[PDB]
């Protein structure tokens, strides 16, 4: 395995983890309040993030690299769901910079395979960024209070 | 049987009397009232209570005591949503203080089957006390108007 | 919205239900812990039907914008025996149906057809309730006491 | 494992042993005698004193003691179905006492696992002793011939 | 009831009384230690002795004997797998020259009803003796670690 | 929500999040190696852990604590299947003693709830102490090449 | 078509022509002597080979190339599995080089489709990379023996 691949790869590994645990906190802090469908959500992407944590551990110990699940980044949790959905969106804008970076590196030392890895990755990321930003723009169109309404039953 | 368990155990089914009744006239206010879900609801939680009163006076009997219907103690009726839900909270944080002296008496003299049952109706009036509080949170969170509307529907 | 003394006889017959659902809650799980599972089991049937009648009578109070009493509950009649149990029922429902024709009394004098109706239905059951007790009682003189017990001891 | 936890562990499993004999012998004499229903009664509730068995003995094993299945102590066996009742009943109401000294110890030195076990053992001991008494009611409401005849079927 | 007959019946039931014991025991030892194919076979020896000593109650029952539950005799358990096949075939081979000579005995008084009962037990406990024969010559033929390795899984 | 418990929950939850992670390393690493069986228990381990997670989690929130997924203590991974396995023993071990401390806690202050919540976590990683010790067990009895081989297929 | 993409995606079919009757002869090899496993793998291994060399001489006639399958390099034979399987990973290493120039060559060019069908392939032979180095790691693991008797039987 190329050396700064598997950094990148550990980088991302990284991020997975961050959002793993921001994600189910936050999930269940909006179970806790009631809005049940906000964190019926957000229980699905912190799943979908731990499915991607997997991928990368699987390939990183193909290319001979040691995963690192012992550094675990700054969680941001929010305490409203306007800050919940705007710290997950944050979240997502660092991950898929550095996920491009990855995969820039991939392709310039010819790791299709970890590059196609990395797309796929990205390409979800990019869907919960399009949901954020959807959530945050109907918080303006039908109000917050009917918002967090049409979130309370699943 | 244990005279002081067998006090606390109809203190315990003095507790759920109450509750059924009160419950069940709560459920059928909201039902009168067009607030089906809430109605439906609180029916279910009625009838919870009434199969702990039928866990308590079976064991009460098996004790060799006699099971106490003929207290009831005051119901506390609200007049609207508001005042019903937190009515019903303050009834349940009474029932579990007692609860919880009735479980350590069980302790102390040794009757674990007691504290067994008291245990797991304990922890079913802590779920009541969650839906509760959560109740009161989302008519903060959505206001009272939508909170209302989403409850008209089963 | 509601006649007012209707209202005052739904809550008095309100008042007997609640009495005789525990009544009969309470003599069931005696039976059941005594053994006699078919009296037990026939006894928790008939609470359940009289907490039937109850929510009826609850959601007809509430219609007619009167207030539901849950609040009084009045002197439970309870046995020693099955025998004095039987009796202690018998002895409650022969009072529940003196107020049931009361009651559908006064609701045809104001033209509260409706609630008679609902009344009259609860009439009914309670009078199949004293034809069972009256035949139990019938049958303890015919078979004996312990041939009665013992038929009532399997479901 | 703590020593004394495994010593209570095993009086209770003695305990058990007796009981397993006691009511296989009870449950095939009313067998032998047509009181079918008695003796397929007495014989599930030989069965499930098997099972006690058979949990305290994986227990005593993963603590790393030693499971005593040597030492047998005295059955109790009566000479008709009055007695034979009163036998069992004499039986659980030292098993009862026996299974509550040993839930206390559990309980000081932090073995809440086993505490959990032997109160399983202890709610299934309270139902025979339950049923026990019951039956020898039984005998005095209905009569002692009533009675058997009501056991000879199944 | 031949008096004699009663006495060979209850020997026999005092050997299955030990076998039962012994080979649950054993059991319960390879489960602990993860021996579970062995396990497995040995609780099926075990049950197999609970049934045959419940023919012998019923037997000794009809011949107006009183089955004797109450006599245990000595257990034979063992420290390794290698010493627990040998004691369960030390314990058989003891039980195979007893039900010899109580089927002698029978046959002398033409009790050929007890005698088919004994020949039923005799069979199934030679079968017992060919297993453990094959075992302890499959020890020698794989080796101890692969023997062992064979009986991890069910 | 009493300040202490809350701070044992938040314990025992800093002890589920390294074990999530370690688990899931440990069986990721034996998949690397074709010890499939072996990752597919492990992946089960880790599967129960974040389970556990979730009911901490869940608790803290309703006791109105903040839960702790940003601190996560020292993972240890070991680098052969001998090692791993003892890893996983040496973190369980802590992991119950924690447990036993917290659930002291909680019946101190009568919260029998909570309790009951970490009485299921405790059981359940003794059960993994029962399996990681059979299996240190089977490793002697068996030898090392014949238990990794019997840890290849699934 | 591009002149120089057809002669790369002939190279990669050149490779997969190799690699096709490699595999099927080392798979009846392993068939012939018994291990029925490895046989049954390396089959599959084959079949997949046939159909990328099915996907390259589609794509060839499609860009009007000329499909070369006339040429066939040299097989890698080994005498015994440690053997084949060292092999089959030399064969495989030497295949990935080649896939990674090719693809580099198809960027350049600006043929994303065959970039596309040449990273699917080249997924799958770093698969098959995994599988090779596993083994080997297996038999230094478990042993040359056990791991053949692993793949005695299907
Ligand atoms: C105001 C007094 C009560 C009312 C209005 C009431 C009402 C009801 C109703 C409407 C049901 C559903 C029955 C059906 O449709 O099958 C029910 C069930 C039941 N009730 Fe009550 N009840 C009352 C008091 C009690 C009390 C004091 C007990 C004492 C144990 C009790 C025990 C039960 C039980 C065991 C069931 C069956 C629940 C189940 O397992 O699904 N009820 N009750
Ligand atoms: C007098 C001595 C015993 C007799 C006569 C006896 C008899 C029986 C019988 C007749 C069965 C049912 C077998 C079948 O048809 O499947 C059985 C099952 C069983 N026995 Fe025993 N048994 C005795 C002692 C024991 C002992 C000491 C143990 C130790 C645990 C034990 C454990 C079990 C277990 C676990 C079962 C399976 C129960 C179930 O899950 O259904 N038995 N026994
Ligand atoms: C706070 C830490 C975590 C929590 C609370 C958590 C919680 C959960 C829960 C509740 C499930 C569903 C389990 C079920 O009911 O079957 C799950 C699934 C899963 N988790 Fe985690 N998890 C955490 C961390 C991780 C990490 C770090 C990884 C991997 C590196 C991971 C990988 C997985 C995988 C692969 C699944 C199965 C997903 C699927 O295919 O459905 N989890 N987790
Ligand atoms: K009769
Ligand atoms: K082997």
């Amino acid at each position: 395995g190329d050396k700064k691949v598997i950094q990148h790869l550990n980088k991302i590994l990284g991020n997975e983890l961050i959002a793993i645990n921001q994600y189910f906190l936050h999930s269940r802090m909006w179970n806790f309040w009631g809005l049940k469908r906000l964190g019926a959500h957000e229980y699905h992407e912190s799943i979908d993030e731990m499915k991607h944590a997997d991928k990368l551990i699987e390939r990183i110990l193909f290319l001979e690299g040691l995963p690192n699940l012992q550094d675990l980044g700054k969680l941001l949790i929010g305490e409203n769901t306007q800050e919940m959905l705007q710290c997950d969106l944050n979240l997502e804008l660092k991950a898929t910079k550095d996920l491009r970076e990855a995969i820039v590196h991939c392709e310039q030392v010819h790791d299709y395979v970890s590059r196609d890895l990395l797309k796929d990755i990205l390409e979800s990321e990019e869907e919960h960024i399009d949901y954020l930003e959807t959530q945050l723009g109907l918080i303006q169109k039908v109000g917050l209070e009917n918002y967090l309404q049409s979130h309370m039953h699943e």
